C-alpha cells in the first residue's frame, strides 16, 4: 500500500546514496548537487532540452493534396485508426505518468518522469497539429472519436485503461509493478504497428509531413521505453520483494498477450490491402519487438524462432 | 470528496462545451480539435513552445568572480538563502501540480498543468546549474540544505507543505480551493522577494549571470500567475458552492498574511545590509504585489495605502 509522500520530509535523508525508485525517504527538495541514478538525470536532458522540438514548424502543405487525392480508401481507413489509437494513448499517458511521478521518491527520476510527461503533451499537440493540417473539420473530430464506431478500438482502449485503474484504484506495490509493465508494453509495442504502418507510406512518398512528426514522436518514445527499462531493472534490483513468482509469470502472460494483440489490431488497420507490408510481416515484427523488450528487462525470449528483424530498414529510415 | 477521473470514461462527453475545470465528465481522450478554454490551450503553446529555453546555454564565466571576490558577508548571505528558498518552492511545484493535474477534467488545463509541471523541472535545472557554476562543492550542498540550520528557512518551507498536505490527506473540494489559493499566492508572491534581490545586484552589475537565469524564471512565473488566475476565476463561475464566505474569508486572511510572512523574509535576508532596497521598500512591493493579485482575483485591495509600485523599474529590467 504505497504511502505518496508528503510535499516537505524535514526527517529526510541528507545522502542521495540512501535514495529508491519506490518507497525511499526523502526530504522532497530536488537535491540535484548529487545524483544516484546518472541514467534518469541524462535521459532528463536529453528529452526536455537535447529532442526539444516544435510540431508546428514542420511543414503540413503537402499531405492535405496526398490525402485529398493519392491515398486509397483502405490507406485513409488505416490512417484513421492508428491515429485514433496514438491520440487515445498519449492521452492515457499525459494523465497516467501523474500517478508514477508521485509515488516515485528518487528526484532525478520524478525529473526524467515530468520532462516524459511534457513530451506525452507535445505529441497529443503534434496529432491536433496533423488533423488540422490534413483533413477537414468533421473528419478531425470523428478520428478523435473512432472509438465511438469501432469496438476493436474501444476495446484496446478499455484494456489499457483497466491496467493503469487498478493501480489508481488499489495503489499497493504490486498493483505498481503492473502498472509500470503496462507502460514499458504500450510504448514497448503499441506504438510501433502505427510507426510501421506510416513509415510505409513514406516509403512511397505517401504522407511524407505525418512521417515526419512520427520520426519526432518515435525518437521521444525510445527515450521514454529507456527510461522504463532503467525503472524496472532498477526497481528488480532494489525491490525483489515484488517481482515473486507470481508477478514475473502475470509479466511473461501480458507481455505475449499485448504482442497478441498487437498483431490483431495491426492486421485488421492493415488487412493485407496496404501496398508494403502483410499480415505474416506484422507478426514476425510483434513477436521480434516483444522478444527484445521482454530480454532488455531480464527474460528469455518468448518467441525463439524470430532472431532476424523482419523491417531493419526502419532504424535507417526514421532517423533525423 | 474529489474522486480522481478514471484513464478512460467511454460514458465521457463528446461536446468540449461541456467541459469542467473540476468534476466534469470528460473521456479523458485529449479531444484537442474542440477547445473550451483558449486561455488554457494558449497559456501551453506560450509555456511549452514560445518560451523554452536552456539554462546552460547561459553563460556562468564571470558570477563565480564575483561571488569569489567582489560580494560582501551579508550580500552572499542573502544569496544563499534566497536561492535555498527558491528551490524548496520549485522542488514542491513539480510534486504539487500533478495533484493538480489529476484532479482537473479539461484537457487543455491539464495541459497547461503538464507544462507548467515542466518548467518547475527546468527551473530545479537552472537553480543546480547556477550551484554547479557559482560555488564550490560543499557551500552548494550546504545552500540545498540551508533550512537544517536556519528555522527561519525550515518554516517557511513547513508551512507552504502544510496546505498542500491538507488537500492530499483530504482531498475534498475546500482543501482544493485552499491547495489552488496556495499555489496562486506562492507563485504571485513568494518568488517576489527574490526576483527583487537578485535584480537590485543586477542594477549593481552583481551575479548579472545568476540574474539572467532568473528573467527566465520570471518570464515563466508571470505565465504560471496568469494561469491559477485563469483557473480560479473560472472555478469562481463554474463553482460559486465552493467560494462560501467562511473560505472568502480564510483567502483575504492568508492572502494578507502571506503579504506579512514575505515581508518578515525579505527583511531576515537583506537586513538593510544589501545596497540598493531597505526593510520600508520591501513592505511597499509586497503589499503591492498582494493587492494586485488578490484584486485580479475579484477581491477588494487589502493595502489601500498603497496604489504606486515601489519598484516600478523592474518591469523595464528583467524584460529578455
Ligand atoms: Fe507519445
Ligand atoms: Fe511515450
Ligand atoms: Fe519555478
Ligand atoms: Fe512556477
Amino acid at each position: 500500500e504505497l504511502v505518496r509522500k508528503l510535499i516537505f520530509n524535514p526527517q529526510g535523508d541528507r545522502e542521495a546514496s540512501k535514495r529508491k525508485i519506490i518507497k525511499g525517504n526523502p526530504t522532497n527538495i530536488f537535491e540535484l548537487n548529487e545524483i544516484k541514478y546518472s541514467w534518469a538525470f541524462d535521459l532528463y536532458k536529453l528529452m526536455g532540452f537535447t529532442n526539444f522540438w516544435i510540431p508546428e514548424e514542420i511543414q503540413m502543405l503537402e499531405d492535405r493534396k496526398q490525402y485529398e487525392t493519392v491515398l486509397s480508401d483502405y490507406e485513409k481507413r488505416a490512417y484513421e485508426l492508428v491515429l485514433s489509437f496514438l491520440i487515445a494513448l498519449d492521452s492515457f499517458q499525459v494523465d497516467m505518468l501523474k500517478e508514477f511521478g508521485r509515488m516515485i521518491t528518487a528526484p532525478e527520476v520524478e525529473m526524467a518522469i515530468t520532462a516524459q510527461e511534457f513530451q506525452e503533451s507535445v505529441h497529443a499537440y503534434s496529432y491536433q497539429f496533423i488533423l488540422e493540417s490534413v483533413v477537414d473539420p468533421v473528419k478531425a473530430d470523428e478520428i478523435y472519436n473512432y472509438w465511438r464506431e469501432d469496438e476493436r478500438l474501444l476495446e484496446r482502449n478499455k484494456v489499457i485503461a483497466e491496467l493503469y485503474n487498478e493501480f489508481i484504484r488499489k495503489p499497493n506495490e504490486e498493483n505498481f509493478i503492473k502498472a509500470t509493465i503496462g507502460n514499458y508494453i504500450l510504448e514497448s509495442l503499441y506504438f510501433y504497428s502505427g510507426f510501421a504502418f506510416f513509415y510505409t507510406l513514406g516509403r512511397q512518398g505517401k504522407m511524407r509531413n505525418t512521417v515526419q512528426q512520427i520520426k519526432y514522436i518515435n525518437r521521444d518514445e525510445l527515450c521514454h521505453v529507456t527510461l522504463f527499462r532503467n525503472i524496472i531493472n532498477t526497481l528488480r534490483k532494489e525491490n525483489p520483494e515484488l517481482f515473486t513468482p507470481e508477478i514475473e509469470k502475470w509479466i511473461v502472460e501480458y507481455f505475449k498477450y499485448a504482442v497478441n494483440e498487437e498483431i490483431k489490431w495491426g492486421q485488421y488497420v492493415t488487412q493485407n490491402q496496404i501496398l508494403g507490408i502483410n499480415d505474416v510481416l506484422i507478426e514476425r515484427y510483434i513477436k521480434y519487438l516483444g522478444n527484445l523488450r521482454i530480454t532488455q528487462i531480464g527474460f528469455d525470449p518468448i518467441y525463439p524462432e524470430v532472431t532476424e528483424n523482419p523491417l531493419k530498414w526502419i532504424d535507417e529510415f526514421r532517423k533525423i
